């Protein structure tokens, strides 16, 4: 169907949704992230990061360590299926990935890796 979704992260430390469905029809899928709240990236930055459920903890933990200059993400992290930039108020970023990379598993988690964020900024992404 539509092979894109528009996601927002804000000042409430929440994305607007906790569930994304990707139409199995799609060869590619695009996630357009924007920040409709008011703070900078160095403080209340969000990114969108996609992994298997099992990999999320490692991604979030290795992320924190990497620091704000690496967008709180380990560079070249092979667990990460798709990722955007870290963004603050009124910035945006997009990421496109192959639907084939979701063939093998069931429940994936999307999440923000800014330290602490993933307490609320965790959702499920599935292939339907
Ligand atoms: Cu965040």
């Amino acid at each position: 169907a539509e092979c894109s979704v528009d996601i927002q992260g804000n000042d409430q430390m929440q994305f607007n949704t906790n569930a994304i469905t990707v139409d199995k029809s799609c060869k590619q899928f695009t996630v357009n992230l924007s920040h409709p709240g008011n703070l900078p990236k160095n403080v209340m930055g969000h990114n969108f990061v996609l992994s298997t459920a099992a990999d999320m903890q490692g991604v979030v933990t290795d992320g924190m360590a990497s620091g704000l200059d690496k967008d709180f993400l380990k560079p070249d992290d092979s667990r990460v299926i798709a990722h955007t930039k870290l963004i603050g108020s009124g910035e945006k970023d997009s990421v496109t990935f192959d639907v084939s990379k979701l063939k093998e598993e069931e429940h994936f988690y999307f999440f923000c890796t800014f330290p602490g964020h993933s307490a609320l900024m965790k959702g499920t992404l599935t292939l339907k």
